[PDB]
């Protein structure tokens, strides 16, 4: 037992390890997306920049959980980072839809983590999730839904003009 | 009778109370409009900002009338602020049309207030309305008509692209 | 169903709509109070300023709930804003007592909202209320009780001198 | 009953009074430790500074609880501050171990306070503890465990060189 | 025997330990007073600030004696800090009277310490008390007597107006 | 075939995809190492910082290869990022040895990539590897060997003092 460990259930410890993996997986998905937009035959630089920024943020989300595991006296066990479900993301609209889906899945995992923490009477962990993760997810999900809406309204993905103008005016 | 009251008819006093209500109602309408554009399934941030600014201006219009009522030694009697006629404003074009209609209704009420003031030989009140309210209404009505015109010309509301580009280039 | 909606109960959605109304009603009460102090026969400018500031803060409280409703994928339904229970607020002391009562009523509604959120396992909403609303209410209620105490100690409302000096030294 | 009191159980009130005492006791322990390091026959100035800073922080922790008691309309009842369990703290390593133990005891008391608050449906108090106290304790406990680890690794307390170099390089 | 000890009687050493306790007790009394004025039903913020500042100064007085004990090669033995004689301090005037009494008691203890030092031919200690403590006590006692006088002259404690105006004009 | 593709062999394309994976794997190894040093029972903050910086650099190495794949008109195919060979890195010295081994393995892969490029008469790719990768690897390998040497000379890993002082004086 770690000398710092206090009120920290082993189940919380394991669930943190799984969340770390999931944030690193979200990072990788966004990385993939980013360089899809950099292809010469896609060529939407601001979509690329947008997803690259996202990739870096997800890495940060993972690192703060790793710091938390050590803070609480848990032990980090890393697992493979799975490659994303696609190589080719099809269009700006499709990538934004896939990111929306992803952020809702990350959010469901976090809500389950909070439920676990409250079930184990770990208010430090429950508040950590509340403070640093839950509203961030809500904002990410809203922003992505806003982006989906606009791209749809504009005529994406059929309108190549729609995606070009969105890239310039919303993401740029 | 207030020690400051001078040349101020009771009918003017009551009509000021009604105008206060109407400016607060205009504020609420615009508030409603603003948060319609903030919905994830509408997502036109500059329409939202535009109407939010309008909401705040209308509050100012109401407060200056409330200050005037006290200046003249009248007494403020507030009434309920009615909720707007719609919950869902349909499109940018439709909201701009509804705001145009609203500002013409606020303007008709103000022109009736000025007529009343002149009928009661209250040049202070007539000039207050002239100076602070009438040209403001004329400008608001012109700007809204300009916005309606452009949105129509661009193909709104059917063109989701039209509303997006207007949001970016005119309201943004 | 909104594409962003996640873990958000319909009962939470409706209770947010009711809280929005209540914050707008608190705004209106304070507005009324403010212009009571601006009357020539009351003439306590810093009480007026104090309540006017309060009115504006309450509007902000309402707008942030409206933003939250859209963030979570709920739908805003606005209701009439009821006029306040009084036209004439009697004295500085009486208005401060009435504001105290009001803020405790706003606080009870918020504590009921938090209970609902926790009952629906919505930690995002529970934390939103905690973070942005609960301590604000506690502070407002303390400050108002401090003001009541002092005004009472000084001899308000009978001492017209008491209210004048409080206006100058505490509110000014 | 205080005019500001709302949703505040008497049991919460008493537990806050006990926590105030405990934070003042933690302050005194650290004060004792600090001046142990200032002895001519111990002479580790940065250990002294470290614990003195800690003493001052604990006083702050206590004052913010006293402010909270008054905010909620509870009443402060102070109790004697017990002298610490030792006069002579033996070594840098031993003092750091004793501080670790102390901070885990302060943390257990705070987790019990949070449990009580949640049991009484006092989300204001539960969040106050979360926001201002729980992560602070987690960080303090981590830092102290880090210090214990290093001092042990370096050969403290037998190595007088170890404590000297830690004082200079980690605490200085 | 400490390697630094020189011309330092054991009786001086013990009396320093008792003075340390007394300065920490004075700190606690003032702390209690301060948060009495922060109550919602007392609400005199500048009395609160005044006593809080005093509390912090007394802590400083104690720390400098603890530094002196180590400087001379004496050994610090801390004792419990007794809780103050009251929980409720009644009024501004009463608290100022109680502080006056307290500072005269701290001063009598210091004059006895100086007598002891001179009896033991310890001019370093006698001068330390002279330089750092005696005039400070004289000033504190004068200031407190000045405050008592004014509050009495103004009609405290019956005049709630008197205490309010003193708080604003003398302590604020 | 990409419209930009010129003088770019399919074998080069695949080898770039494998190098991307390897740089992401190097990133993950260093990430693991970093948070090993952050454990309360290891507690070497500058080792942690050193490896964290390394992790971020490796991510950069991978991103520049991904940019290169798109520049040349190749297609990115991402693979899982394998978890590192250890969870527990044992000591500063052991982690530095493991990083040395890793950087020599990354370097062997890069030298094989350069051989392939020259065999396919792709001077753009050969020079890209030369310019951006080969000397970087040489420097990394030298620095790591320098660190191993010093830690060994100092008595690591048995001397807990050795690792502490290296952390402070070389990595800090
Ligand atoms: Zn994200
Ligand atoms: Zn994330
Ligand atoms: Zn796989
Ligand atoms: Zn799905
Ligand atoms: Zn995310
Ligand atoms: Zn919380
Ligand atoms: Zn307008
Ligand atoms: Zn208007
Ligand atoms: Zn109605
Ligand atoms: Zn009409
Ligand atoms: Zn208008
Ligand atoms: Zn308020
Ligand atoms: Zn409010
Ligand atoms: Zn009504
Ligand atoms: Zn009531
Ligand atoms: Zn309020
Ligand atoms: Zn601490
Ligand atoms: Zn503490
Ligand atoms: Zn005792
Ligand atoms: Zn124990
Ligand atoms: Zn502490
Ligand atoms: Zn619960
Ligand atoms: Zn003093
Ligand atoms: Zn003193
Ligand atoms: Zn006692
Ligand atoms: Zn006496
Ligand atoms: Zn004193
Ligand atoms: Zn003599
Ligand atoms: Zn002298
Ligand atoms: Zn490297
Ligand atoms: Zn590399
Ligand atoms: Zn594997
Ligand atoms: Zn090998
Ligand atoms: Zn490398």
């Amino acid at each position: 037992t770690s000398q710092v460990r206090q009120n920290y259930h082993q189940d919380s410890e394991a669930a943190i390890n799984r969340q770390i993996n999931l944030e690193l997986y979200a990072s990788y998905v966004y990385l993939s997306m980013s360089y899809y937009f950099d292809r010469d035959d896609v060529a939407l630089k601001n979509f690329a920049k947008y997803f690259l920024h996202q990739s870096h943020e997800e890495r940060e989300h993972a690192e703060k959980l790793m710091k938390l595991q050590n803070q609480r006296g848990g032990r980090i066990f890393l697992q493979d980072i799975q490659k994303p479900d696609e190589d080719d993301w099809e269009s700006g609209l499709n990538a934004m839809e896939a990111a929306l889906h992803l952020e809702k899945n990350v959010n469901q995992s976090l809500l389950e983590l909070h439920k676990l923490a409250h079930d184990k009477n770990d208010p430090h962990l429950a508040d950590f999730i509340e403070t640093h993760y839950l509203n961030e997810q809500v904002k990410a999900i809203k922003e992505l839904g806003d982006h989906v809406t606009n791209l749809r309204k504009m005529g994406a993905p059929e309108s190549g003009l729609a995606e070009y103008l969105f890239d310039k005016h919303t993401l740029g």
